[PDB]
């Protein structure tokens, strides 16, 4: 199978992000009904077990790319057959070429590899719980019904929380590998942010017609949402400073407290 060779070409030790050509080939393969998704996943998982942080991170970036740009086949597998990454203890302190030193790159990249892998596994978990990819919304948060909304927001929120745990500073984004991952995280965040907002507008529309327990659930979810928009604001700030088009940066607006005041008063009278 051309797979193996292709997975290796996209996950080479060269310290730059996987090349568009290879990512495009793998996406082609991933959408083909006669190709073994399990096999392709195992090949990537195998590379994610490498000792070299560059190979690992690129394997994670390739998986993210397949998850966001190929059809669901690849994604459905990881979520169902629960095929996760196991990098919760990844650590690269052991730095060939022309004898070029890697310095403390492996060490400083390690936390990001961990957080990124964790977000990708959380992306799988989220799809396993919903049967669909929030970053592609079939399954409108805006129109969804109260009960469905309340079981959906906790899942969307957990996926967004895992993404924000990336928590990098501008000085951290210092090579082509981590830069590419941050770009892919940014694209997911924008989509996630939009779904979250839709879900919350919907929550507020149905809030006043909710019973007693559901009213309390919704109020909590709403407060959590407020905390998270500040976090998204900080993420976007960093996105702005590292060179991402301000035209692709959503213009957030502080939420009105009078509104939160209303939700609480209504809750009591209930």
């Amino acid at each position: 199978q051309g797979l193996a060779k292709s997975v290796c070409k996209a996950t080479t030790e060269e310290c730059i992000g996987p090349k568009k050509k290879h990512l495009d080939y793998l996406v082609h393969c991933a959408n083909e009904p006669n190709v073994s998704i399990p096999h392709l996943a195992n090949l990537l998982i195998e590379r994610s077990q490498n000792a070299n942080w560059v190979v690992v991170y690129k394997s994670l970036i390739t998986t993210h790319h397949l998850m966001a740009y190929g059809n669901e086949r690849f994604m459905q597998y990881l979520a169902s057959s629960n095929s996760t990454f196991n990098l919760s203890s990844f650590l690269d302190k052991g730095t060939g070429g022309m004898g070029v030193p890697g310095g403390r790159m492996g060490y400083d990249m390690s936390p990001f590899i961990r957080r990124y892998a964790k977000y990708l596994n959380e992306k799988s978990l989220s799809y396993r719980a919903m049967a669909f990819d929030f970053c592609k919304v079939e399954g409108s948060l805006r129109s969804m019904n109260a009960e469905k909304l309340l079981k959906t927001l906790p899942v969307l929120q957990a996926q967004l929380d895992a993404l924000l745990e990336f928590d990098c500073q501008s000085n951290d984004l210092s090579n082509g590998v981590i830069n590419m991952s941050f770009m892919l995280l940014f694209r997911d965040l924008i989509r996630l942010f939009a779904c979250y907002n839709d879900g919350i507008i919907n929550l507020l529309e149905k809030y006043f017609d909710m019973n007693k327990k559901h009213a309390r659930d919704a109020l909590d979810l709403y407060k959590k949402f407020l905390v998270r928009m500040d976090r998204v604001g900080e993420f976007l700030k960093v996105a702005e400073n590292v060179g991402i088009d301000k035209g692709d940066i959503p213009d957030l607006t502080k939420a009105p407290s009078s509104l939160l005041d209303a939700l609480e008063q209504h809750l009591a009278t209930l």
